């Protein structure tokens, strides 16, 4: 099972991976807002943990939105990480992400939402 994080603050990447790595996942990083769809599709993870507060300004949920149009890739499971200050207007959208999960985040509780989303590995 292969998540895909998509995170500028390398020191929470690095801590979300290691939890999600130590629960059996295989992790990948990218700091790279502008080039996270496109690697998506040639790498096609099993689930994305999705930062909002992305680099250079950028609105994580824009992402969320373009997968979730992209008839290839709106069905890979999107957790949104951000301030839970935007959650009730996101869950409204069609494009909606399949979980949200504040900063700070919990590290054991974003490992269980996406066990809950993919199943955990065995």
């Amino acid at each position: 099972k292969k998540i895909l994080i998509v995170e500028s603050d390398t020191a929470l990447s690095a801590t979300l991976r290691s939890a999600l790595e130590g629960r059996g996942f295989t992790v990948d990083e990218t700091t790279d807002g502008k080039g996270s769809v496109e690697q998506i599709r040639r790498d096609r993870p099993d689930l994305v943990v999705l930062a909002v507060d992305l680099s250079a300004g950028q609105n994580g949920y824009l992402i969320c939105g373009k997968l979730k149009k992209d008839d290839d890739l709106k069905n890979v499971p999107i957790v949104i990480i951000g301030n839970p200050d935007g959650f009730a207007q996101h869950r409204k959208l069609k494009a909606h992400a399949d979980e949200y999960v504040a900063k700070p985040v919990d590290a054991d509780q974003l490992v269980e939402r996406a066990g809950a989303l993919i199943g955990f590995p065995e």
